[PDB]
């Protein structure tokens, strides 16, 4: 449920958690808020550690 986004971006890098109790509403959230902030480049997920990697 807690899954994390780590934001490798130009101007912003770090990470990010959410409490969601489904995958795609967690990337949704992560995608607004990357969108946001304005993050895009790549995208990656790995469901092992349920951590969403974007790339800028």
């Amino acid at each position: 449920m807690q899954y994390k986004l780590i934001l490798n971006g130009k101007t912003l890098k770090g990470e990010t958690t959410t409490e969601a109790v489904d995958a795609a509403t967690a990337e949704k959230v992560f995608k607004q808020y990357a969108n946001d902030n304005g993050v895009d480049g790549e995208w990656t997920y790995d469901d092992a550690t349920k951590t969403f990697t974007v790339t800028e």
